[PDB]
């Protein structure tokens, strides 16, 4: 009822890897269908594709897959089906792919280019494994035990075969591999097949005779059958080779082999005359080889016209020139080099005067010159008359042309002969290959490179037989035009079989493809799968088509291949596209004990105690996600694929390595008797059988046959001697794996530890769920290497039990028979003497071996780790959602974040962050600190990481997670979260030390996700249904909003207070800053939905109003600092944002606040009874800011002096602000002030800057007035609705002005005073002093300041006014101005705080520089150059608004004709937030920096997470959401 997996896609449509399991393939789990359900009843699996929101592929995006949309629909490799991608900028799209039948499926995406073209991603393949049942008992793919049997050695009758079936069925194999059961060819080798369409007539007559015999295996022995399938060749005597000779490579189809044919028939026709002269027809003298090679040199090499295939017949060309000379002539063109350049002129002719096919081999004289054009060239270069020197000249050209062909000739023939001698030596001299035997119908001087016959069409053909190059790429067809291997004699050939010529499709061999198809589908009706020999040498598209055909016959086809391509990636590519289910691996390939342990390590499993995958902070957590509230919705009869925990984020489809079928010995490798000893037959097979994969063996391996059987020659029959050699042991091993097969399913379920010590090899096999295990001690016998004693085996917190022990002993040599194959006599002695001590205290089992443990012996212990039970798994993954129930967006801060300085605040300095030895501390004390480290550790299984080491050596990090919550046990839901953590951590500590890291990370990850989910549920829809990036931004609102003990926002209470940033702006007076609070209030609080927290922050500053201004340094409402000309207008701005957004937000206006300061502007009286003296509603609070600003404000800051600013000069504490009513805007400050957000005060005594503000922004600041217009526009429409009673405003003299008059004042004068026209002509209208300018088409940063050139500086500050009061801007001017900021002020993450073309531009900030530089010392650069992130928010918000109003290409007729942005504009916005997503992804603090140096360089003094940095990107998303969604 739940069989879905999640295949996440990247922004380029590539599948995301959840773990690094190595080079692999997207294989879905091997599981049986649900109870009593057949193919078609329901989707076998559902692949849920996750597409990232607004990514380039979502633009006109389609998903294309060759997955048939229904079970009724058949599968076509090349027929693809459309799935439309639902575009959203906030929400990802999901597209299910229901799969009904196993096989190979793939998918790509199509999208609209950035050139508005059609682009296509890569095809990405994923495989659905077959479902192998034997009757009604499902067989897991890793429990397959395959016996390979060669047919011609099982006797001549079906009944004579069922004796072998019963023999292997006793050893408890569950699958039999059949060497080809087809009519065999001339040499009787099982792989050279006479006819693909009928079986061996010696045994079978019809398909039903074999299909019933194979079915008899299924019913009598519970055994499945698969057969070899040969694609690369057929036998050299098929009666259809006569009827269809084009199916191979002949002189007609593959002309390049003509030169190779006349060399092969020049050796069968030379061996027969070799006896005549200087024969040495066979002999072992190297010195005589030369006399046979010197006969080669002359009789075959010289008599054959080899060079003629490469060279151009010069004499034939010249006689064909004089004769033709009186014809087409005059190469009327100066494309001619002189006769001086005899190298370049030659090549020039080679290009222009050549018939098609030059340089390429073909017919005897296939390289010839176009004579009409070679003559014309000569005439122009030399003379029109032939006699005038042409003969010498023409021949000299062609000669120089042949020099590379002659060099190519010599190069080839040397390899031809040098290969013949080295081969014929081995082949005949018996140096290591016995067979001196000389000329015959067989044993000639050269093996037959071709198969000669007379075809039913009459003509004689010469097809080629295939083989293999020595170290050549098996993907390169050496029988195709692109190879010279048949000519160069570089082919090791099989005269048994003849290479088949598949083309680019059936169009190139319509009989061969049609025949092989019926060949394949025939055996697919019978068997359960195929075994594909030399699958790497079979071409891809060939194997792809036929396996698709077989799968159409038998949808549960089990494909096996001994696949050895050039690499693992290529192996995976073949497995991907062909649908191979298992790769074959051989254990006999090992050269030494160490080599074997490595082989066994590869296919053994995962390491013990390995990390497990959980969704962490890289996933979206939709509030509307389904959940197993107690991990209890999986019925074992549903055979569902479980989610990791209670949050139902489906199982992730990740590349895992292709499954392996480990053979302890195949039918082509040498017997243990030959390569090692017969004693090794026991340990070898036991080690292999312990691997986490399917196993196999050739018949005779267990029966210990003495030597590998010759597939060609031998005719002897398998002995009927039952229960020989290993037979009793394979019965035990396979029976053991039949029981294990039931529970272990996925790659993380089966763990391992293999140890190599001399001739001993240790294998511990472990299920990671129940803790069941097997321990194998195997003493191998590669050689008789003396007595070696194994050290005491110790297993921590594990209990062991003796299962069985055996020794294999040779009892004399093997019998010599002529009619039957009998093995070597063996004694299978049962062993004893093993001591299993168990310390009831340390719970350490010790295992000692007895000295009677000879080489070739094994012992097996059944083991059990202590503390692990089948219920532990369900215990750790349950109860986490119920624990987070009573949490709050405030309390989640204490569980996930808390900088160490924020932690000290609650711990009186006692606690803090956990110091990880050889590493350091996590940046948060909460779970995020662990997750930021664990994510990369789980991905790479970094069991060697310092944190991994520390988690093994002690339970301190285990206890730290739980204990620290004592600091916050009283906050909402923390006590319940703490108990869940406590209850699980205690149960973890009762496990072996090596298992603690994985369960620690698993438990932390689970509780992290549930807390992250709870956050998304408590926040508003726009956040709860969005991408990871939006949610990661929103989590900063929890980082910043918490209650503290040293500070707060209210003087009488300690409540939740938004920090400016972590870690340095979090404690005491350093936490709350009015400018940072309200710039961030919209993003962190309103976009997320924390309205009740936005109100409390507004009211808390309402109490601190004085001078008609809002303080920046909020000292918890207890002596704040009032040098902030900016905060009061961001404060009233947020009030409008609050009222606009909060449902019923108008209620804020009548909220009454205790005004803990006097209505004038006296002095700090925090204890005076006049603190709580009077009340002010937000109504009058807003008006008081507006009114007193007009009426004028004059005051020196209260308590001025060093005790406030130890560097600010005496005149800087005097702050004055008034309105120039000729314009209506607001001026203030001085050259000794820092009233704006750019408030860096210099302090370098060495550089002489003590008291000098780095960026005093005096006079009319753009934002301050833009924010004022916004406020005016706000209160005007507000009074219209009867919610604001004020209209008058008193001037310093005594005049009154209506708010609408002040409003229309700014509307008329703002753009005049601030714009800088692009045309010199217009300067006379905008109060411009062209002497102090830098760039036209700009809005001034300031109006009539102190330094007038600071008026005309390109700074991002104007974007704030564009956002808050766009009515002041004419669209074209704003649009063109912000396009320059896009090209000038826009960095990758930060907004450059100053035009890089200015002289004051210094974009590197060191608050520690001591040198004499007036600009940079003590960090005055803060606001001139450095790239700030929160300004990027106001920028792109306006970049959005005005590119939507101006450029028509950024508009599209949204539904119901309302204006909505186009994908061209979305794509532009998307490209400017990538560098921010990258930042918050790869940041130890899960946030955005406050500052960046030039061009994205990390500023080591920048706060790593700041409020306005993230809150202003959230601002953008809310814009797009609240307007278009």
């Amino acid at each position: 009822a739940h069989r879905t997996l999640l295949l996440r896609l990247s922004d380029s449509g590539e599948p995301v890897t959840s773990c690094s399991y190595g080079q692999g393939v997207l294989t879905l789990p091997s599981l049986p269908l649900p109870q009593g359900k057949k193919l078609g009843d329901m989707p076998v699996y559902t692949v849920k594709l996750a597409i990232p929101a607004g990514s380039p592929v979502t633009r006109d995006g389609l998903i294309w897959t060759n997955c048939p949309p229904d079970f009724s629909t058949q599968f076509d490799r090349e027929k693809f089906y459309k799935k439309i991608i639902k575009t959203s900028f906030h929400e990802d799209d999901h597209i299910d792919l229901d799969i009904y039948v196993p096989g190979t499926y793939c998918f790509y995406l199509s999208f609209k280019n950035d050139k508005d073209e059609l682009e296509t991603t890569r095809k990405f393949y994923f495989v659905v494994l077959p479902i192998l049942s034997v009757n009604d008992k499902f067989i897991p793919l890793n429990s397959i035990a395959m016996q390979s049997v060669v047919s011609k050695w099982m006797g001549p009758t079906i009944k004579d075969w069922e004796k072998v079936f019963a023999r292997v069925a006793s050893k408890k194999y569950n699958m039999i591999h059949f060497t080809p059961l087809q009519h065999r060819g001339e040499s009787n080798s099982p792989y050279s097949i006479y006819d693909q369409l009928e079986f061996d007539p010696t045994v079978f007559k019809s398909e039903k005779e074999v299909a019933d015999m194979v079915e008899r295996l299924r019913t009598e022995h519970n055994i499945l059958s698969l057969t070899d399938i040969v694609f690369n060749h057929t036998a050299n005597n098929s009666q259809w080779l006569l009827d269809h000779p084009e199916a191979g490579y002949n002189h007609k189809t593959s002309p390049h082999l003509i030169s190779a044919i006349e060399l092969d028939k020049k050796l069968l026709d030379f061996s027969e005359q070799m006896e005549a002269l200087g024969y040495p027809v066979d002999l072992k003298t190297v010195d005589d080889l030369i006399k046979v090679m010197d006969g080669i040199k002359e009789h075959v090499i010289g008599e054959l016209k080899l060079w003629e295939f490469y060279v151009v017949d010069v004499k034939q060309t010249v006689s064909e020139l004089r004769e033709k000379w009186g014809n087409s002539k005059s190469w009327s063109d100066d494309n001619i080099p002189s006769k001086d350049d005899s190298t370049n002129l030659a090549q020039f002719v080679r290009d222009n005067a050549t018939e098609p096919g030059f340089g390429s081999l073909g017919e005897r004289g296939s390289n010839k010159i176009n004579i009409d054009k070679f003559a014309a060239i000569l005439k122009k270069l030399h003379s029109e008359d032939y006699n005038n020197g042409i003969e010498e000249l023409a021949t000299k050209i062609l000669n120089d042309i042949n020099l590379p062909f002659y060099k190519e000739y010599d190069d080839d023939i040397n390899e031809v002969l040098e290969q013949l001698f080295n081969r014929i030596k081995y082949l005949r001299i018996d140096d290591h290959g016995p067979k001196q035997g000389p000329i015959t119908k067989k044993l000639p001087l050269s093996e037959p490179y071709f198969t000669r016959f007379k075809a039913k069409d009459g003509e004689e053909y010469a097809l080629a037989n295939n083989g293999w190059i020595w170290d050549g790429n098996p993907l390169v067809d050496f029988a195709s035009s692109q190879s010279k291997a048949y000519l160069r004699r570089e082919v090791i050939v099989w005269g048994d079989c003849v290479k088949l010529r598949y083309g680019k499709g059936p169009s190139d061999s319509p009989y061969l493809w049609e025949r092989m198809s019926k060949y394949v589908e025939m055996n697919a009706r019978i068997f359960n799968g195929f075994r594909i020999d030399n699958c790497h040498s079979t071409p891809l598209h060939v194997g792809q088509y036929f396996l698709d055909v077989a799968r159409r016959v038998n949808p549960n086809l089990y494909v096996v291949a001994e696949l050895f391509s050039g690499s693992e990636a290529m192996d995976c590519l073949f497995v991907e596209r062909l649908g191979i289910s298992s790769l074959i691996r051989e254990a006999m390939q090992a050269w030494s004990e160490e080599e074997l342990s490595r082989l066994v390590h590869r296919h053994g499993g995962r390491p013990i105690g390995s990390y497990k995958f959980v969704p962490l902070d890289d996933f979206p957590y939709p509030a509307d996600v389904k959940i197993d509230e107690e991990y209890c919705a999986y019925n074992p009869d549903d055979h569902s694929v479980k989610c990791v925990s209670e949050i139902m984020i489906p199982k992730t489809l990740t590349a895992t390595p292709p499954h392996a079928l480990f053979m302890d010995c195949t039918h082509d490798n040498e017997t243990p008797n030959q390569k090692r000893t017969v004693e090794d037959t026991l340990p070898n097979a036991a080690l292999v059988a312990f691997c986490s994969s399917a196993i196999g063996s050739v018949y005779g391996y267990d029966e210990v046959f003495p030597q590998l059987l010759d597939l060609v020659q031998e005719k002897r029959t398998y002995s009927c001697a039952e229960n020989t050699g290993i037979s009793k042991v394979k019965t035990l091993l396979n029976n053991m794996r039949e029981e294990i097969a039931s529970e272990a399913v996925d790659i993380e379920d089966s763990e391992m530890h293999v140890h190599h010590d001399g001739q001993y090899i240790t294998f511990h096999r472990t299920n990671a769920k129940n803790g069941k295990g097997w321990y194998l001690v195997a003493r191998t016998k590669f050689h008789s290497s003396g007595d070696q004693m194994l050290p005491r085996i110790k297993l921590s917190q594990t209990k062991a039990t003796f299962k069985a022990a055996f020794s294999l002993e040779r009892t004399g040599d093997a019998p010599i028979s002529d009619e039957i194959i009998e093995g070597i006599p063996t004694k299978l002695r049962e062993l004893t003497g093993f001591d299993i001590g168990f310390d009831e205290n340390t719970k350490e089992t010790s295992i000692l071996l007895p000295q009677d443990f000879p080489q070739g012996s094994i012992v097996i212990f059944e083991t059990q780790q202590l503390g692990i039970d089948d219920s532990l798994d369900h215990f750790i993954r349950s109860g986490a959602i119920k624990a987070t129930e009573k949490l709050s967006l405030e309390s989640i801060n204490y569980v996930l974040y808390r900088a160490e300085q924020e932690e000290y605040d609650y711990s009186e300095g006692r606690s803090g962050a956990y110091d990880i030895p050889d590493y350091g501390k996590p940046v948060y004390c909460g779970l995020q600190g662990w997750v930021s480290i664990l994510r990369k550790i789980i991905f790479y299984n970094d069991l060697a990481h310092p944190l991994s080491n520390n988690l093994r050596n002690g339970h301190a990090a285990v206890d730290y997670v739980v204990n620290r919550l004592d600091l916050y046990k009283d906050k909402e839901g923390v006590a319940e979260v703490q108990e869940w953590l406590r209850s699980r951590m205690e149960r973890i500590k009762q496990l072996p030390s090596y298992l603690v890291p994985s369960f620690f990370a698993l438990v932390v990850g689970i509780m992290y996700g549930c807390c992250r989910l709870r956050a998304m549920q408590l926040m508003s829809d726009n956040v709860g249904k969005s991408t990871v990036f939006v949610q990661s931004l929103a989590m900063t609102s929890i980082q910043m909003v918490s209650a503290m003990k040293s500070t707060s926002i209210l003087p009488d209470q300690n409540i939740a207070a938004m920090a400016a940033g972590l870690p340095h702006f979090s404690t005491n007076y350093m936490r709350c800053w009015g400018r940072d609070v309200f710039i961030s209030l919209r993003g962190l609080l309103l976009t997320t939905g924390r309205y009740e927290e936005a109100k409390e922050h507004i009211l808390a500053f309402a109490k601190t109003l004085k001078h008609g201004l809002i303080p920046n340094l909020l000292d918890a409402g207890r002596n704040p600092r009032y040098n902030a000309r900016d905060a009061a207008w961001f404060f009233v701005q947020a009030i409008q944002d609050y009222v606009t957004i909060v449902p019923g937000g108008v209620s804020l206006l009548q909220e009454k606040v205790t005004r803990r300061f006097p209505l004038d502007d006296e002095y700090i009286p925090y204890d005076d009874p006049k603190a709580f003296s009077y009340s002010s509603t937000i109504e009058e609070i807003i008006y008081e800011i507006l009114n007193r600003h007009a009426g004028g404000i004059k005051y020196r800051e209260a308590n001025a002096g060093p005790n406030l600013d130890r560097v600010m000069k005496d005149e800087g504490f005097n702050v004055e602000v008034n309105v120039d009513w000729e314009t209506g805007l607001i001026h203030g400050g001085s050259q000794f002030n820092c009233g704006t957000w750019m408030d860096k005060m210099g302090e370098s005594e060495k550089a002489n800057s003590v008291g000098v503000p780095g960026t005093p922004r005096d006079g009319a600041a753009v934002e301050i007035n833009g924010l004022l217009k916004s406020c005016l526009r706000f209160v005007l429409q507000l009074s219209k609705d009867g919610k604001f009673k004020y209209t008058e405003v008193t001037k310093p003299d005594g005049s009154k002005i209506s708010l609408s008059s002040w409003n229309d004042l700014l509307q008329e004068n703002f753009e005049r005073c601030f714009y800088v026209p692009k045309n010199k002509e217009d300067d006379n209208k905008f109060e411009i002093d062209a002497t102090i300018i830098n760039r036209r088409g700009i809005y001034k940063d300031l109006y009539r300041s102190g330094k007038p050139y600071e008026d005309y500086q390109f700074r991002p500050n104007f974007t704030i006014a564009m956002v808050v009061a766009p009515e002041l801007f004419t669209p074209d001017y704003a649009a063109g101005a912000i396009e320059l900021a896009d090209q000038v002020l826009r960095g990758p993450v930060g907004m450059r705080t100053l035009d890089p073309s200015d002289y004051n531009y210094r974009p590197y900030y060191n608050n520690g520089e001591d040198s004499d530089d007036f600009a940079t010392s003590k960090g005055r650069n803060y606001h001139q150059g450095p790239e700030w992130v929160w300004c990027y928010g106001y920028f792109i918000r306006a970049y959005h608004y005005f590119n939507f109003l101006t450029n028509p290409k950024c508009q599209v007729e949204g539904s119901a004709k309302k204006l909505k942005p186009s994908s061209y504009l979305y794509r532009k916005l998307y490209s400017r937030l990538l560098k921010h997503r990258e930042w918050i992804e790869n940041s130890p603090w899960a946030g955005l920096a406050e500052l960046t140096n030039k061009d994205g360089e990390v500023c080591n003094d920048s706060s790593p997470t700041q409020a306005w940095s993230t809150g202003c990107l959230l601002d953008l998303f809310y814009d797009l959401w609240i307007s278009y969604e």
